[PDB]
DNA sequence: CGTGGAATGCAGCCGCG
DNA sequence: GCGGCTGCATTCCA
């Protein structure tokens, strides 16, 4: 098989690499890699190397990376550019694997673990690791086994062994309900003392050293804990065995008002699934704990248990171990879904970099570009330093707060990557500048044409139209790849149909499954060849037919990820190809583009509706625009439509046959106006919203920028059986809104958009009448408490102490002198509730930890003094008032008309 | 080290017979 | 007594 790398590290003058050799066996090797950097040389000197600017460079082959680094230093002291890949691991990787990397994940050891540390005090700080590790479940992808290490005796109790039989049983049976899929994949290992446990684990760890290390928070907890626990009990060199090259290093990170340390293990790639999630989930959740995410992704979280976790081992050691096992597994399941590990591997090997760098847009693109330029003997620019100079971004139209009955949204395809291609923006394509006129003079097409020789941008930047830019070329390549892969898909879906006929018209003749490439389209000599084929073996020809299709789908996703993570890199000063003028060129262009089309779409909808100067475009936002179709409906009559689905088709037909052509004509003019290298501005109809035909409901409403709601029926050609509410920015997406409320808000909105004023009123009056009878946890506002002691002057609010930080004070007091009371930990979230004066608590509000009910020590009184009026008014009424005001509706009859004023 | 647009809860001032 | 503003807090469109 092809030979690929697992991990690479540079340890002072040496390259340590773990890799899969030609026979599939894992290997590790040390190499005194000889790096090569480049310097500019005179034309007289003949070479095959030139920088991206065409200037000739002489190649310099150093004896060791140290010398190379030393050289770069001297070059900075003289003031001369030092071209070449400064990251020697990348270079080494480029040379050792100069060909499309093809790996077999089946040979890559992916470890997934979690630990348990019984702690009486607070959270057991990893940097200290003051308490014994009483459990470790470590899953190995190569063996597909869960290795459990159980501590039988510790200063916190001596327990019996964990029963697998009991673990398999049902809850109602006194069991732990550990799934039947992993019940036979468990290997239990109890121990008498912790030293015996740690040393056995560390030993197992040498036998099956992970290549990829994952888990939930394993990088900020698990790893540091185990490492420090071992370093303190045994010495530091023993703790270093966690690294296959016996090298570690502590890193420091400052998040908010404090810091945390992680341990770097040379020779391993740590992809903490919590970070992996946050980066590729693209679904911001209110809580990122495994229990929340697992419940939200798997529809079931981590096992349940009674009493505090710090006492679970002493109270029910059986559930304690099972809870540990299930924790590891829950993460494995989420991955069975999102497949973010694979997403990392295939992405890392594409760019040819350390898998853990998949977290950096910069590192990935620098790696991708470096490899391209290298193939054509070109030398990359020297990483230069740049002052963080904020530049303008996307244009967002200030909407007129109001209701909108019919709406049609349109979006531009990959706006930023597109503009880079169309204008041909790149550090080496800069040709010159030109007298810049007010952006508006460009949007209304009244400014002088920038130039008739160079591709231009509204910020005054001019680019060569002939030469191919380095950046643009590279994006285009990825775009072209995403396409060639949809091709391997939209085909492996049809070639799979000519095979799906296994029972439709089966045959016989028992033999091996037909040998053909399911990817590339089938042949006629093979289409007629599948006649005399066994219907039994015919199934395997569909396993690959279905496999290839997915293999394709799992191909474009990665490509769009790169495409989308380019502008950021390019806009990031630490990027090799960064350039402030280019970033502003891309971005300012986007603005002209979005407002130029706005004008066109308005000019057109007026010259089609007869109107003189109507504002059809009610909102814009970076790359999309929302249009009002009201005038278009009235131009035919709502009565002239059978049902809702009838006026919907009308608009769709109108957009594709009238709008698109208008839009494209328009954008083409702009391309000619800016004398761009190529027309790439493409819009597509996105949504179509409106109220149910013959219903007193309003279309939707806009409160302000980024804040609105629509009732959509057709999203990009996809008609819904039931209209879906598209609420954006409103308080329904606000995690801080108590359930009962945030719920009641969506229903308030729905009634507004599909039923009308009167319906909304009926609901509001109902909800208020049935508010007290709602659960106190449900009607409570959630908040995260940061920096509490800063406003805690002896148990009381300090310098303008926040509302949520106040209640924490009233709480810390009410339970001051109790360890059984749920402790409110800094950096976490808490429930908040107002209190009526005269309350035996001191303050006007109280807040306790989240996901937990108020301690029975003060629960009774809290549930007796919580100010119900103040509560509703602030979380329901106040925000609904925001919606109804903009929508021009009342949520309460007899309201005042003059309120809108003063 | 992955870049700009922008929309509020409170918490305290200041300005007026 | 409540009407302007400003305190950065915190989240979210692209």
């Amino acid at each position: 098989m092809k030979e690929f790398y697992l991990t690479v590290e540079q340890i002072g003058d040496s390259i340590f690499e773990r890799y899969i050799d030609s026979n599939g066996r894992e290997r590790t090797r040390e190499v005194e890699y000889k790096p090569s950097l480049f310097a500019h040389c005179p034309e007289s000197q003949a070479t095959k190397y030139f920088d991206i600017y065409g200037k000739p460079c002489t190649r310099k082959l150093f004896a060791n990376m140290r010398d190379a680094s030393q050289w770069i230093k001297r070059m900075e002291d003289i003031g001369l550019e030092a071209l070449g890949m400064d990251d020697f691991k990348l270079a080494y990787l480029s040379d050792t694997y100069n060909y499309e990397i093809k790996y077999d994940h089946t040979k890559i050891r992916v470890a997934n673990f979690d630990i348990e540390v019984t702690s009486p005090d607070g959270f057991p700080e990893p940097s200290q690791a003051k308490h014994p590790i009483d459990a470790i479940t470590h899953y190995d992808s190569i063996d597909d086994r869960f290795y459990v290490f159980d501590l039988l005796n510790s200063p916190y109790g001596n327990v019996e062994e964990w029963s697998i039989e009991i673990a398999a049983k049902l809850q109602e049976q006194g069991g732990d309900e550990v799934p039947s899929e992993i019940i036979d994949k468990i290997i239990y290992m109890p121990f008498d003392n912790e030293k015996e446990l740690l040393m056995e684990y560390l030993n197992f760890w040498q036998q099956k050293t992970p290549v990829i290390l994952t888990g939930w928070n394993v990088e900020s907890f698990a790893i540091p804990y185990v490492y420090n626990r071992i370093k303190n009990i045994f010495g530091e060199s023993t703790a270093k065995r966690l690294s296959p090259h016996r090298k570690t290093r502590v890193k420091v990170i400052e998040n908010m008002y404090g810091s945390r340390e992680i341990i770097t293990l040379f020779g391993i790639s740590v992809l903490d699934y919590i970070d992996l999630y946050k980066k590729f989930s693209f679904t911001n959740q209110p809580s990122y704990s495994l229990d929340y995410i697992s419940e939200f992704e798997l529809n079931v979280g981590k096992l349940k248990y009674d009493g505090p976790i710090s006492k679970l081992r002493e109270s029910n050691h059986q559930r304690y171990i099972s809870y540990n096992i299930i924790a590891v597994y829950r993460v494995l399941q989420i991955d069975a879904k999102r497949q973010f590990i694979n997403l990392s591997l295939d992405m890392g090997y594409y760019a040819k970099i350390q898998i853990q760098s998949v977290f950096s847009p910069i590192k990935t693109w620098d790696a991708i570009i470096f490899n391209s330029l290298k193939e054509q003997n070109k030398v990359i620019p020297q990483g230069r330093s740049h002052p963080v100079q904020p530049y303008p971004g996307a244009f967002v139209k200030e909407p007129i707060p109001n209701r909108y009955k019919y709406v049609m949204s349109f979006d531009l395809t990959s706006l930023y990557p597109s503009i880079i291609r169309q204008v041909n923006i790149s550090p080496e394509t800069i040709a010159g500048t030109f007298k810049v006129a007010p952006l508006h003079d460009y949007i209304n097409a009244v400014a002088e044409r920038p130039s008739d020789v160079y591709s231009c941008s509204p910020n005054g930047m001019m680019y060569y139209k002939d030469r191919d830019g380095v950046v643009p070329t590279e994006i285009t390549k990825v775009f072209n790849q995403r396409k060639e892969h949809k091709g391997y898909m939209l085909a492996a879906q049809r070639n799979g149909e000519i095979i799906k006929e296994a029972l439709h018209n089966p045959n016989l003749s028992v033999d091996e499954p037909l040998d053909v490439d399911y990817r590339f389209d089938f042949s006629d000599e093979i289409k007629e060849k599948i006649k005399k084929l066994s219907a039994k073996s015919l199934n395997e020809m569909l396993f690959r037919a279905q496999r290839t299709e997915v293999a394709g789908m799992t191909a474009q996703i990665n490509r769009k990820l790169l495409i989308n993570s380019l502008y950021g890199a390019l806009g990031n000063v630490w990027f090799r190809y960064y350039d402030l003028r280019n970033a502003t060129a891309i971005t300012t262009f986007g603005q002209m583009a979005l407002q130029w089309i706005e004008r066109k779409v308005n000019e057109y909808l007026n010259e089609v509706c007869g109107t003189e100067g109507e504002a059809f475009v009610l909102y814009g936002d970076t790359d999309s625009i929302y249009v009002s179709a009201d005038k278009i409906i009235d131009k035919v009559g709502e009565s002239k439509f059978r049902d809702t689905n009838h006026w919907v088709d009308f608009l769709d037909k109108f957009a594709r046959e009238r709008m698109e052509p208008a839009i494209d004509r328009g954008f083409r003019e702009m391309c000619e106006y800016m004398n761009n290298k190529q027309h790439l501005m493409f819009m597509d109809r996105e949504a179509i919203a409106g109220p149910p035909l013959g219903s007193k409901g309003i279309g939707g409403f806009w409160t302000g920028k980024k804040r609105y709601a629509l009732n959509v029926w057709d999203m990009e050609g996809t008609r819904y059986a039931e209209p879906k509410l598209k609420i954006m920015g409103l308080e329904t997406q606000k995690s801080s809104t108590p359930k009962a409320v945030q719920k009641a808000l969506k229903e308030c909105i729905r009634r507004m958009l599909q039923e009308g004023e009167e319906s909304l009123q009926e609901y509001f009056k109902e909800f208020e009448k049935e508010f007290r009878q709602l659960n106190y946890i449900s009607i409570a506002s959630v908040s995260s408490a940061n920096n509490i002691a800063k406003y805690d002057v002896g148990g009381f609010p300090g310098p303008k102490c926040p509302f949520h930080i106040r209640g924490i004070l009233t709480y810390n007091r009410a339970i001051k002198g109790n360890i059984d009371a749920p402790q409110v930990v800094e950096g976490e979230k808490v429930y908040v509730l107002p209190l009526r004066e005269g309350n035996p608590f001191g303050d006007k509000c109280i807040a306790w930890p989240s996901g937990t009910e108020i301690t029975d020590l003060i629960k009774d009184d809290v549930l007796h003094w919580m100010d119900y009026t103040v509560l509703l008014e602030k979380t329901f009424i106040k925000p609904l008032e925001g919606f109804t005001s903009a929508a021009k509706l009342d949520y309460e009859k007899k309201a005042s008309l003059f309120d809108m004023f003063d």
